[PDB]
């Protein structure tokens, strides 16, 4: 099955998912000299006040916090978007050391981790239908750097010991994803793809310029997770990031210079 290792990782994915070599693959390196400041780009609107988290799960590739997307309120809109998108889940990618782990890079710089908040377009009925459309998803990508602790992340870090292996999950109600956002919503944006198989080219990417700071203690907890199931040989969940893919003449636009 696909994964992140030497024999099933990103260099192999094209054999089962030929779109891996397509025209709008993600992530990408954000070259700040070639990105284009667009003064017409509006502020992002992130409205998480009524977000209803349900559960946290280790799916064997990352851990996901799932949300009740049956109603509005928990919505991403504005910015480069022409529709409204409902939050369905978030997850992270991270490294085997603080010096790598992000999927997007900025002038080739890698962050320790990257948070993906995944939202689907309300034109399309549900997530599964939305991913079949070029504008089906809007993913808010947020870099993590190591520094002070992020208080809003602590509940997440604290629960990870209970979901160590693939197929484990825990109750995870009453979590407020507003605690994962940086102060500034300045962003880069470009059209791209899921960064995991099936790699569908259905995403408007919105990557925040400002990282959030998390502590070394917090990020170390990510690295205790396992790719394997319970009872199987230990395979530590680290380096679950796809490297940057060719931009292929897409334009990355910025809400700032
Ligand atoms: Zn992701």
């Amino acid at each position: 099955h696909w994964g992140y290792g030497k024999h099933n990782g990103p260099e192999h994915w094209h054999k089962d998912f030929p779109i891996a070599k397509g025209e709008r693959q993600s992530p990408v390196d954000i070259d700040t000299h070639t990105a284009k400041y667009d003064p017409s780009l509006k502020p992002l609107s992130v409205s998480y006040d009524q977000a209803t988290s349900l559960r946290i799960l280790n799916n064997g590739h990352a851990f996901n916090v799932e949300f009740d997307d049956s109603q509005d309120k928990a919505v991403l809109k504005g910015g480069p978007l022409d529709g409204t998108y409902r939050l369905i889940q978030f997850h992270f990618h991270w490294g085997s050391l603080d010096g790598q782990g992000s999927e997007h890079t900025v002038d080739k710089k890698k962050y320790a981790a990257e948070l993906h908040l995944v939202h689907w377009n309300t034109k399309y009925g549900d997530f599964g239908k939305a991913v079949q459309q070029p504008d089906g998803l809007a993913v808010l990508g947020i870099f993590l750097k190591v520094g002070s602790a992020k208080p809003g992340l602590q509940k997440v870090v604290d629960v990870l010991d209970s979901i160590k292996t693939k197929g484990k999950s825990a109750d995870f109600t009453n979590f407020d994803p507003r605690g994962l956002l940086p102060e500034s919503l300045d962003y880069w944006t470009y059209p791209g793809s899921l960064t995991t198989p099936p790699l569908l080219e259905c995403v408007t990417w919105i990557v925040l310029k400002e990282p959030i700071s998390v502590s070394s203690e917090q990020v170390l907890k990510f690295r205790k997770l396992n790719f394997n199931g319970e009872g199987e040989p230990e395979e530590l969940m680290v380096d679950n990031w796809r490297p940057a893919q060719p931009l292929k003449n897409r334009q990355i636009k910025a809400s700032f210079k």
